């Protein structure tokens, strides 16, 4: 070979034709925006939220909080269910432990 | 009064107390493909230098330094210096852990 460790590159590079580097990205972008990784947070400690606690909570319009709450959803970090009024939870508990990991590593 | 006031108001008191920001820079860190790819491609070898990271990625070496300095600003990796070569390895197994946890559950 008229390279650099090239049997080491091409095995990672396989590796990471294996798993959804992009999705990732997708849901770290999501929680990592100073509102949404509150709004993460917040969903660590109480199970249920409404879009207005999170409005409140974070001292934003509604329209923000819904915002930010359509962006968590998409990427599967929040849970809803519809009387009339939405309930938001914790997509999984997958997101506790991201959010948690990530709260000790920093310390 | 106003709004689920005291409810609010005991959670906006927990957030006060927990580096969200902190964490929020992480994972900004982290997040961004070719970063993230730096991160994965870290949970697979203990090492790698700044030549195996750019030939990995298919980029410029200077253009590998400056996602490797990006990330080691924010704790996500570490390196040791070889003579003139640096060496990379994760920051620690909490950052194997969030890429890996976020990886399975894109997996569902
Ligand atoms: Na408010
Ligand atoms: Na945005
Ligand atoms: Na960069
Ligand atoms: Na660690």
């Amino acid at each position: 070979i008229f390279g650099y460790d090239e049997e080491k590159v091409n095995r990672i590079q396989g590796d990471l034709q294996t798993v959804d580097i992009s999705g990732v990205s997708q849901i770290l972008k999501a929680i990592a925006d100073e509102n949404r990784a509150k709004i993460t947070y917040a969903l660590c400690q109480d199970e249920e939220l409404c879009v207005c606690d999170i409005a409140n909570i974070l001292g934003v319009t509604i329209a923000n909080a819904s915002h930010h709450l359509r962006t968590l959803y998409k990427q599967g970090v929040v849970n809803f269910r519809k009387g009339k009024l939405a309930l938001y939870s914790l997509g999984g508990e997958a997101i506790r432990q991201i959010m948690m990991i990530a709260l000790a590593h920093k310390k």
